[PDB]
Parts: structure tokens; sequence; C-alpha cells
């Protein structure tokens, strides 16, 4: 395989400067006290359809040419890739088909409809979307653009994280959430490019620490779905492209409970001001749970993105 | 009295470039698509403590002589001018005190004590707070912040919509909360100098339109304590300051009602992925009322704070 690098990012950033944000770097002085330390919000839960994802389906999207995008294009997502896929297609002209997991939050599946997208769903624990998407896009002569596992898909994740590099510069550990590692991977090139030596940390739900096993092992682990809060991380196994970089370019990989996801979902809401959806919560929540490390440090967290159920939401909070 | 000017405002800046956060301005594609506007809202509700106060707070206490800072300061306040003394008093090392309305959100009243400020009750209905703030003030030697009635308080909420034209311009109409009338006197200020002949409306809850009343009939009317949602908009009628400013640089005053508040909280949540208390949800609200008066124009919201129960919050969202 033909690995991206920091070029990737670097070009993909120009691919997307004509529609996604340029997102906000919050700060709280609560958490810098408690962990003695200067920590740093990038919050892509502002980003375009509300998740980092925008970038990479842009960046994606804007690449193919003129008879591929009339063609269409095809895509399998838990509901946030499928989003953006749904927006950046809008925004090209390009028709979508997007197959989405049955139990996904509504608000995503309805976002999704709304941008022009057709859905076709799949039950997330019994089925193999992935078989589905290569017969639906045989057979209908569409391109797929897989929502992690692809080199211009990845890169564009990684947008984000130059962002924070750029405004903050460099800090001494990241942390990132973690599915199928396109978020994960394309953070990592972007964090070695303007932080070399410092730390890269994937953090995934305990429930499904595929990934994490994959990185202990040095090669990919397969796990049933895992049962968690964390409906964006709920892949069985990492990607080839992104566990290639994750495995060179990432120091460790960290599992949080859904208990301690909900206690920062919380967090980010009464003392930050912010909604963030479960799966956004990853990131932030193994921070806390190994501040000790973090004493006298700059730390960067990535809010990945904040699309949640309102009543489902409404439900956490109250816990 | 002598009312400041915008030459305040400015100054007040200056006062608060070392602690106040220079808060993000968010855009909404749904809403400019709805609106068929360009909508940008100013969040301090990501100001330090969660709300504009801070501003007003600190300009107040940062121009107070060495001799006022030992013998402290005396406030009276729903809760966030609470918080907001109380967090500058602790920079300056200035001992506070603080009456709260006893059903004031359990949020407010523990961070305002967490602050260090020392806090005593009064009943919002039953009670003159004001006559009890003369009375501990002038027995116990302490210098009284009012929450908005006071030139260097009003003055500092100013620098919020400053800020916000600074960073996107001119707009044609500017939508503020209003409760005493501090934030709306000190946009008024700002929003003269930067737009002197657009639009700027104050909004208050329906129950409590007192302010709404005195715009009218060109006297400050008063009414008993009403009974919304709108925690920061409770008051009884307007400062003298404020209602000198307002009746001269306010174009018009609106009123919605708890049940379109609900909704715009809803709407932030869902759509902005922000948490907004009641009370700053009022100018949006109200914005969205007379859309069809906002086509083709730039419009600018504050969305003044961002301070509730969290219980009390999802309690909302589940409407
Ligand atoms: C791609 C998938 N969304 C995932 C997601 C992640 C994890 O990203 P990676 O799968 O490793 O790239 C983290 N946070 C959020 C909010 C989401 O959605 C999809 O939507 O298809
Ligand atoms: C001062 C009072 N807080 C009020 C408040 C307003 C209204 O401000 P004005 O009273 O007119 O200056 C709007 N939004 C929020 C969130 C709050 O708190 C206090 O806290 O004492
Ligand atoms: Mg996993
Ligand atoms: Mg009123």
């Amino acid at each position: 395989l033909v690995l991206p690098t920091y070029d990737d990012v670097a070009s993909a950033s120009e691919r997307i400067k004509k529609f996604a944000n340029k997102t906000p770097v919050l700060t709280s002085s609560t958490v810098n006290k408690e962990f003695v330390a200067e920590v740093f919000f990038k919050c892509e839960n502002f980003q375009k359809m509300g998740a980092f994802k925008f970038r990479g389906a842009l960046n994606a999207l804007s690449q193919l040419n003129e008879a591929q995008r009339k063609a269409g294009v095809l895509t399998f997502s838990s509901g946030n890739h499928a989003q953006a896929i749904a927006l950046s297609a809008k925004i090209l002209g390009i028709p979508a088909k997007i197959i989405m997991p049955l139990d996904a939050p509504e608000a995503k599946v309805a976002a999704t409809k709304g941008y022009g997208g057709q859905v076709i769903m799949y039950d997330r624990y019994k089925d193999d979307r992935e078989k589905m998407a290569k017969e639906i896009s045989e057979r209908e002569g569409l391109t797929i653009i897989p929502p992690y596992d692809h080199p211009h898909v990845l890169a564009g994740q990684g947008t984000a994280a130059k962002e924070l590099f750029e405004e903050v510069g460099p800090l001494d550990a990241l942390f990132v959430c973690l599915g199928g590692g396109g978020l994960l991977s394309g953070s990592a090139l972007a964090a070695r490019h303007f932080a070399p030596n410092c730390e890269v940390y994937g953090v995934e739900p305990e429930a499904g620490n595929d990934g994490q096993q994959s990185f202990r092992k040095g090669s990919i682990v397969h796990i049933d779905t895992p049962k968690t809060i964390a409906d964006g991380a709920q892949t069985q196994h990492l990607g080839n492209y992104t566990f290639s970089i994750i495995k060179e370019k990432v120091d460790d990989i960290l599992t949080v409970s859904d208990e301690e996801l909900i206690d920062c979902l919380k967090f980010y809401a009464a003392r930050m001001k912010i909604v963030v959806e479960p799966t956004g919560c990853l990131s932030f929540a193994a921070a806390r749970a190994m501040k000790e490390k973090l004493k006298n440090k700059r730390i960067g967290i990535i809010i990945s993105g904040g699309n949640v159920d309102i009543e489902r939401y409404a439900h956490f909070l109250s816990q």
C-alpha cells in the first residue's frame, strides 16, 4: 500500500478551504487547574455537519474527475461520514448512495437524507456492510469512498490536528478518538510534522479495543461488533492504510468505559458549554484518566463530533 | 446622570484584555438558509465563568483603588454577575460578599462560593435586594458593584458587541437579551459606533416586559417579579443609567414566550452543538420570530450565557 504523508494532509487543507470551518480552539480554567497543565480543545463538533468527517469527505470527492462525479458515489458509515459525504456530494453535484446501520442515531440518518443522500440500511452487528458496498457499487457502477480506510479520506481528517498545531504550536500529547483509524492516522501524520518527538494517543471504547489489541500484536485484530454508546467507534477492525500509519506514528492506544464517556459528556456540557456525542468524548476521558502523566505539559484534545439525538443526550445528562 | 459613552467601552476592552476570553463567533448554514441571511453568533457562553458578565465585573473592579480593594465589595445578582464578581475579586485579591436569590440555579450559587464569594440569600419575589445591599454595605463599609445599573459595569458588557463588530463588520440588526439593561445599553453604545444607522433590539421574556413598557412609555415601568425560566431576566425594572441609554440608542424591545425559549435552547443544542441557558436564548428566539424582516441582511446575535443546572437543562431538552 502506498501510504499518504503529511504532504497529503497539507494539500487537503487547500482542497477544503472553500467550504470547511476553521473550527475554534477552546480552553478551560477548570481543566488547566485540575491537570496542572495547558489543555487545548479542537472543536470539530463545530465543523460543517457537526463532525470532523466533512474534511475527509470533501478532500476525497474533490479529487474525483468529471465522469466519476456524474456516475455517483457510494459509502458505508455509522452516520457522520454519511452526512459528510451527503453534504460534500450536494456541493459538488454528485449523486450519493449511503449504507447506514439501522440503529444509527436518528439525527444522523435524518441529516443524511436531508442532504439528498439515498439511504439503505444494514444490521450493525450481523451484516457485512463492506460486502454490501462492493456488490451495490459493482452492480451500479458507483465509486466507493470508504469512511476511513482510504488515503484521501484519512489525509483530510488530519487537517483538524494541522489547524490545532498551527494555532497553539507543538503539543506534548494529542488525544484522538479511534474507530477505524482515519482520524487517528491523519492526526498522527500532522502530529509528526509539527511535534515529531511528542506523544500521540488513540482512544477506543473498552468493549471495542480491537485497535489497542492490533497495536500490541502488530497485526489487525478482528472483534464482533462491540456494544457501546460510542456509536462512531463500533468498528470490528482497523483499516489497512490506517493501521499501517498508526503502527508507526502512534505511541499508545487507551480505552475508557461508557460510564467515563457519560461523565465526560456531562463535563463538556456543564463546564465548557458544548454538546459532544459519546464517541467525541473518548479523547478527553482518556486524558483525565492519565492526568498524572500530563502535569506541567501542553495537551491537545480532539472533540470529534457532536451529533446525537437530543432525547438520548438529555438521557445521558440525567445520569 | 453622567452617561458612559463608547469611549468607556473602548477603555474597558483594555482593562479586561489580560483575563477575558475573546469568544468565538459561530455561524450556521441551517440558520442562514432559513433566514435567507448571514447570522453571526457571539458566544459569551464561552466567556470566563460562562456568561458575558465577567466583562463588566472585571472592568468595574479593576477601577477600584487600593483602599477600596482591601475594604471589599458587595453585590446582588441572579447568579451570573455573582460568579463574575467572585472570579474577578479572586483575581484581584478583593474580598467579596454576594446576595443571591434562593431559587437561583444551584450551579451559579455553587460556582460563586467556589470562587470565594460569601453568599447571602433573598426571596426573589418578595424581598427588596437593593435595600438589603445598601444596609449591609453601609454597615460593613463595602463598595457596591451593581449587576447592571453602573457606568463601569454596562460599559464592560459592551465589549462583547465591540468584538463582534470588529470581527464581522457592521450588522443590519443586533439582538440582545434584556434584564436590567446592562448588556443592552453597553451593546447599544458599541453598535452606534460601528453601525450608527442600523438596528439594535432588546428582548425580554413576555412575563417580564417591563423594559418594553418603559421603552414605549418614556419612563421606567415597575412590575412584580415575573415568573419565567429566563432566570437572568426576572428584573422588576430597568436601571437608571441603562434606560437613559436604551431610550436613545435602541430601536425596539421584543418579547418571546418560555415555550419559544425552550425551542431555541433545543435548536442551539441540536444544530449548533452549544449549551445556552434560557435567558441566553432570548435574542435568537426574537430573531426567529421576525425573520421576514431579516431577509438578505446581516444579523448579530448575542449568546449571553450558558450557566444552567444540568438536570434542568436535560429537562428542557426533553420537552
Ligand atoms: C468513520 C465513521 N466515524 C467515526 C467517528 C470517530 C472515529 O473515526 P475513525 O473511524 O477512526 O476514523 C470519532 N468521533 C466521531 C464523532 C465519529 O463519527 C463514520 O461516521 O462512518
Ligand atoms: C445582571 C444579571 N444577569 C443578567 C443576564 C442577562 C441580562 O442582562 P442585563 O440584566 O440586562 O444586563 C442576559 N443573559 C444572561 C445569561 C444573564 O445572566 C445578574 O447575573 O446579576
Ligand atoms: Mg475499536
Ligand atoms: Mg424585564
